[PDB]
RNA sequence: CAAGCUUGAGUCUCGUAGAGGGGGGUAGAAUUCCAGGUGUAGCGGUGAAAUGCGUAGAGAUCUGGAGGAAUACCGGUGGCG
């Protein structure tokens, strides 16, 4: 548990959940928190409020590392794309960059079939 | 039947556009898998769940590798056959 002061907030904003992982510049994870692990199951898990409290709890899992400036890498179409960024900025964090890294295949693999719901 | 004619039908000259066809090569993004680092209790999924994966360390993230398939943007009641 040494001091970093330079982190990256990897937000995995899926349709069903939101996973926030704070790593250093190299990519080694220091702490993480999810919407499902913050007391939300089912319908409450895929909400911007659950993502916000997950970003709040993940920012507390790295208080021993003393991060002052951290990057934001958003990935996924689900809710909590901007809610986690707001919850990270409100937690006393200097957001230096925000980046969308959602994977886009250049017409690669075949996706599953449509749901006849 | 015989001889014609050039307007139908073709040949030649010079260019133009095109996912037209057959063969070979190669590029990047992504999925999956394998090995390793960080890291910890969830992940995944749904109307809600459960089956399923996960403390034998999953999911997340980072690095390297393997393999196959299809070619985002261009891209368009656009083009060729």
């Amino acid at each position: 548990r040494k001091q970093v002061s330079d982190g990256v907030a990897h937000i995995h904003a899926s349709f069903n959940n939101t996973i926030v992982t704070i790593t250093d510049r190299q990519g080694n994870a220091l702490g993480w928190a999810t919407a499902g692990g913050s007391g939300f199951r089912g319908s409450r898990k895929s909400t911007p409020f659950a993502a916000q409290v997950a970003a709040e709890r993940c920012a507390d899992a790295v208080k021993e590392y003393g991060i002052k400036n951290l990057e934001v890498m958003v990935k996924g179409p689900g809710p909590g794309r901007e809610s986690t960024i707001r919850a990270l900025n409100a937690a006393g964090f200097r957001i230096t960059n925000i980046t969308d890294v959602t994977p886009i295949p250049h017409n690669g693999c075949r996706p599953p079939k449509k749901r006849r719901v």
